[PDB]
C-alpha cells in the first residue's frame, strides 16, 4: 500500500511519524559524560523502533529483515538526527536540550573529538544547503531502508521479494525528494544536482556511524535486543 | 577548467584516464601487493580527473588518503561483474567466496563485495557511468573532513565539479533514453550503493590494521 501514496502522503506521514526529543538525565555522580550519552541513546533506540514501524513500507517486511535493518542503520539515524538539531547551533551538538556540547567538551571523552568535527562539519554542510525538514525526513528513511538492505542473508525467493520491495520504497521516497525540489521551484538540472548533494552526504553519515561502531566496541546482543521490541504480542 | 566541459568531454576525459588492470604476480600477501601497485596507478588517474589538481597539495593527498579502497573496491567489484560468485581481483587471481574463508575475517567483505558486485550486474551499470562513480568518490569521500578562507574555496570547487560530474551522469542516461523519471531513480541507486562502498572501505581498513 505504501507504493500507492502520493508524493504529499509520503512527506506526511513522515513527517508524522518523527519520534520525540528526549533528555540526558541526571541530577544537575551516577555516570561519566560517556555514560550519559550511552544512556540518552538507549532510550532514544525504543523510540527509534516506534519511528521505523510508521515508515511506509517497513512493517511489510519480515521481523528478521526489520531487524536487520536497524541494527545495521540505528547509529546513523541517531547521529543524522543529532546534526538535524545541532543546525542552529554553529560549534555545538544538542544531545539533548539539556546536553548542549561544544568541541572542547568532547576532548574530556577519550577519543571522540575526531567524530564530534566530523558530526559539526555534517551539520555546517545541512546548514549551509538550506536542508529542509522535509527533506530530512525522506533522508532518514532512506537511511533506514538503504543501509542494511545490501547485506540481507539469504538469497531465497522471500529475500528477493523482500529487496524488490524495499528498492520499490527507495525509488518511492527518491520522487518525492524530487517532487518537493520540483515544487519548491527548482530547474531540473537543480534538482537533481541538489539530490545528488543530499545522498553524497549519507555516505559521510555511514562513515561517522562506522566510527562511533569502533569506539563503542572500543570500550544482550543488539540483534536480540531489538527484536525483542519489535517482536510485540497482540494483549 | 573542469567547469567549462561539457558532459561528453567530461565522460572523454575520465574514460582516457582510465587506469590499467593489473596482475598478480600467502593470500594477504598478494593481495596487498597488487593493491600496493595499484595505488601509483591511482594516483596518477587522480591527476587526470577534472578539477583535482586545481586544489591544494595537501586537500589532494587528503582526498586519496581517504578515498584509496573505496577506489580499489569499486573497481574490483565493477571488473567483477560478469563472474557471478567470484572476485576477480586480478585476471590471474579470480577467488571464490570459499577461498576468502583462508584468511580470519575476510569472508564477510568478501560476501559484501560479491553483492555489490551482484547489484551492479542486476542494474546493468555502464562504463561511461562507472568512471563518473569512481570520481565521485574521489571527490566527496574527504571533503567532509578537510574552516578557513582557502578551505572555503576548496570545498566550492569540489563542489562544483561533482554538480559537473552529476550532470554527466544524468546526461549519459537521458541518452540511454530513460524518462526522466527514470534518471532521478537510477542516479539515487547509484549513489546509495557508494554508501554501502564506504561501509567496506571502513571494514577492510579495520582489517588491515588488525595485522
Ligand atoms: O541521539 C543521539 C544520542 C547519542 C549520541 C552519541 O553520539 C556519539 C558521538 C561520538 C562518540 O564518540 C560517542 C557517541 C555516543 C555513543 C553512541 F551510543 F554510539 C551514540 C552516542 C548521538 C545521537
Ligand atoms: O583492486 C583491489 C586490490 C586488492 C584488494 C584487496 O581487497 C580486500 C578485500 C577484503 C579483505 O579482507 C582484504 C583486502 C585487501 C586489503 C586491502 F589492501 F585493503 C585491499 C586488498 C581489493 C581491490
Amino acid at each position: 500500500l505504501a507504493l500507492s501514496l502520493t508524493a504529499d502522503q509520503m512527506v506526511s506521514a513522515l513527517l508524522d511519524a518523527e519520534p520525540p526529543i528526549l533528555y540526558s538525565e541526571y541530577d544537575p555522580s551516577e555516570a561519566s559524560m560517556m555514560g550519559l550519552l550511552t544512556n540518552l541513546a538507549d532510550r532514544e533506540l525504543v523510540h527509534m523502533i516506534n519511528w521505523a514501524k510508521r515508515v511506509p513500507g517497513f512493517v511489510d517486511l519480515t521481523l528478521h529483515d526489520q531487524v536487520h535493518l536497524l541494527e545495521s542503520a540505528w547509529l546513523e539515524i541517531l547521529m543524522i538526527g543529532l546534526v538535524w538539531r545541532s543546525m542552529e547551533h554553529p560549534g555545538k551538538l544538542l544531545f539533548a536540550p539539556n546536553l548542549l556540547l561544544d568541541r572542547n567538551q568532547g576532548k574530556s571523552v577519550e577519543g571522540m573529538v575526531e567524530i564530534f568535527d566530523m558530526l559539526l562539519a555534517t551539520s555546517s554542510r545541512f546548514r549551509m544547503m538550506n536542508l529542509q525538514g522535509e527533506e530530512f525526513v525522506c533522508l532518514k528513511s532512506i537511511i533506514l531502508l538503504n543501509s542494511g538492505v545490501y547485506t540481507f542473508l539469504s538469497s531465497t525467493l522471500k529475500s528477493l521479494e523482500e529487496k524488490d520491495h524495499i528498492h520499490r520504497v527507495l525509488d518511492k521516497i527518491t520522487d518525492t525528494l524530487i517532487h518537493l525540489m520540483a515544487k519548491a521551484g527548482l530547474t531540473l538540472q537543480q534538482q537533481h544536482q541538489r539530490l545528488a548533494q543530499l545522498l553524497l552526504i549519507l555516505s559521510h553519515i555511514r562513515h561517522m556511524s562506522n566510527k562511533g561502531m569502533e569506539h563503542l566496541y572500543s570500550m544482550v546482543p543488539l540483534y536480540d535486543l531489538l527484536l525483542e521490541m519489535l517482536d510485540a504480542h497482540r494483549l
